[PDB]
């Protein structure tokens, strides 16, 4: 039915681990096609190419656009605007976007395997929880030793909003299943989280067999020459 | 503009808690209609009193109630529709699932980095490896069941193995530090179709993360 | 020496395990005619079945009245009624039943094994104790790991009334005997209790080898 125009933030995986940074601005409710060419208030190379539209419920057309090169305006704190001229409305429709403020940084925790899984000796599982961050975009990757595991080895849920104790924050989880022989050989596994509010955009926590439910605390302290003309 | 038919399995919150379990056939059109159910069951249904969706065709539903024992008994249900815009009647059907699997539930203790700020401790519940993807999760404190507005549970994704198809789901609950240091206990419950007694429970308190022995030695040499 | 009529309740195993519900109405005593007219005052269509020709002592002919489908009306608060009239007893009589109020939730403990047999290394006992619930209807089941043990590997007493201050609460016990190799190896067990005052119909406690922590500190000069 009637058209409606929306704006979309740049993807998180391209700002952290990438080079290019494309914004995008779509408009649904287009009948077949139109002569809409968009307007963007910083216009340094506005290669706003649209391409073939997509089909909706019972057959409809929706066309969009992009704009490249958005690292330094998006992180420095610029502003953007998208608007297009089209038939099926009175006034041409507009939209604006800005990098958010009033953010929080995530608290990352890596939990050891439960004690019951260790006796069966088939596989174990390691849980990675991130908690209390204000925008809802995150990245979770795993490492074994120092080598990154491929994406199809683990499972990550989505970011959701947790019950309120003040400001509104979010959370996420992930699990990885590894062979129970390697847990006793002494390998290490570690979890990485990438978020906007962190200082260098990534942080990590690490766990192996000794650190984390050890059933053993051994510590030796040797203090050598306590009466020893300290200068 | 376009016709469509569906069925739906009865919801798990009604199959497990209070047995009044419905079974829904929808039709999305009329851009007047009669439905027919092949198991007799005596009690007839009620038609939808026909809301609209997606800016378009107003759908119409009809619900056959009182079918909680033939669902678990292994019976089969089909519902047959009719409409002016339909050339033939449409039919579809639904059965109970076969070759189920039961879940494995774990409750993990809070990380020790968290106890140093004196605000709130975090408990984590995980359930893994069950074949039909429908599940329930409920938390407790002692015996008092907590209201649902106090925790957060995720959906039920599919986990990456090569053997079969299995699923998993998580949940967190943040309780106060003063109640944690007193020795209050907390529990996590999971409900599944494939469990024999329909519920399983795990609990925790401020012990059971503490280590079993500590060896310190100070050498003045 | 002649009985009068009264009315029983549904079985808790059937009412909790999701299957069905019945309701029984009985008189007996003498081998007389089959004009035992059982009549139910509320009846949603499917009325009762005049039951099997059961016998009791000196030919005391018992037949009963049993109706299916009694979960939702019993649970939300109806008030059922049974009336009867006999060829000998042509003077009719009636009884009533009602789901109770004034409920309390149970408290379940599991207790570790008995140092005397902890040294003997032959067999160990685990005792489950429930206490303080309002009707005299419970279930007890035992588990190991995630697997349910059969009902022949333990014993359970009946629920006696406990004497204490003011109100009438109840209690019941059960014991389980298991060999020592898996008990010292680290296998775990569970005790479950079903009761109609709990909001999710069940609770469950588990036990395993509750010890304190060791601390060794040594100074070497
Ligand atoms: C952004 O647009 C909204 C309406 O779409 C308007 O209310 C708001 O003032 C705009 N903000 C700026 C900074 O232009
Ligand atoms: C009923 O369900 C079966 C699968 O159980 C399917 O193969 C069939 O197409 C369905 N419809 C019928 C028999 O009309």
């Amino acid at each position: 039915c009637h058209p409606r125009l929306s704006l979309h933030r740049p993807a998180l995986e391209d700002l952290l681990l990438g080079s290019e940074a494309n914004l995008t601005c779509t408009l649904t409710g287009l009948r077949d096609a139109s002569g809409a060419t968009f307007t963007w208030t910083p216009s340094s190379g506005k290669s706003a190419v649209q391409g073939p539209p997509e089909r909706d419920l019972c057959g409809c057309y929706s066309v969009s656009s992009v704009l490249p090169g958005c690292a330094q305006p998006w992180n420095h704190g610029e502003t953007f605007t998208c608007t297009a001229a089209h038939p099926e409305l009175k006034t041409p429709l507009t939209a604006n976007i800005t990098k958010s403020g009033n953010t929080f940084r995530p608290e990352v925790h890596l939990l050891p395997p439960p004690s019951e899984e260790l006796a069966l000796n088939e596989l174990v599982t390691l849980t990675c929880l991130a908690r209390g961050f204000s925008p809802k975009d995150v990245l979770v990757r795993w490492l074994q030793g120092s080598q990154e595991l491929p994406r199809e080895k683990y499972l990550t849920w989505a970011s959701r909003q947790e019950p309120s104790q003040g400001t509104t924050t979010y959370a996420v989880t992930s699990i990885l299943r590894v062979a129970a022989e390697d847990w006793k050989k002494g390998e290490t596994f570690s979890c990485m989280v990438g978020h906007e509010a962190l200082p260098l955009a990534f942080t990590q926590k690490t766990i192996d067999r000794l650190a984390g439910k050890p059933t053993h605390i051994n510590v030796s302290v040797v203090m050598a020459e306590a009466d020893g003309t300290c200068y």
